[PDB]
């Protein structure tokens, strides 16, 4: 339905791909929700979410949100993908640019996100531009980020389920930054 814009296959089989288009609207084993402590969904992808998934999703995420407590920082927390076409919708807690220990939270926020997959022995995960803009990281910055905790993720779990990861962006400038941070990985 969607087309790759870039891809860039890992040494260990990973292939990360970068897409332009709806992230509620990607057929994805888990896709990632950023949130605040309290799953708040007003966010640009809670939005999209809510509007693909309407009350089912809304549901799920409020059960959740009972059962979980308050989401800590660069924590996760996985609710059902109902009304998805998504199977599981991995919500996260980025850190706030500026935090103490900000980045390595970040890259953390990231990894948490790829082990609840794994939990789950998903084969795909859908990811959008996570830390900048509502939480303030500078878009290179995190994009950076986000990068080296995938690439550290992956070399690090042996039995990850995970064939495919996706970047789901939407302007033309996180595209490029995307595409150049990723061609960084593996490159030898
Ligand atoms: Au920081």
């Amino acid at each position: 339905g969607f087309t790759v814009l870039s891809t860039k296959s890992l040494f260990l089989g990973q292939k990360l791909q970068v897409v332009q288009a709806d992230i509620a609207s990607i057929d994805s084993d888990a896709v990632v929700h950023p949130t605040n402590t309290d799953f708040y969904i007003g966010g640009e992808v809670g939005s999209t979410l809510e509007k693909k998934g309407g009350k089912e999703f809304v549901e799920a995420v409020l059960e959740l949100r009972k059962k979980n407590g308050p989401l800590e920082v660069a924590g996760a927390a996985v609710s059902a993908g109902h009304g998805l076409p998504a199977k599981f919708v991995i919500h996260c807690n980025s850190p706030v640019w500026g935090s103490d220990k900000c980045e390595e939270l970040l890259e953390k926020t990231v990894k948490n996100c790829l082990a609840l997959a794994d939990d789950r022995k998903l084969k795909s995960i859908a990811f959008p531009s996570i830390g900048s803009g509502r939480n303030g990281f500078p878009k290179q910055t995190a994009a950076q980020l986000i990068l080296k905790a995938i690439s550290s993720y992956f070399v690090s779990t042996m039995s990850s389920s995970i064939k495919t990861v996706y970047f789901v962006l939407f302007d033309s400038e996180s595209i490029g930054i995307y595409v150049q941070e990723m061609a960084k990985l593996d490159a030898n």
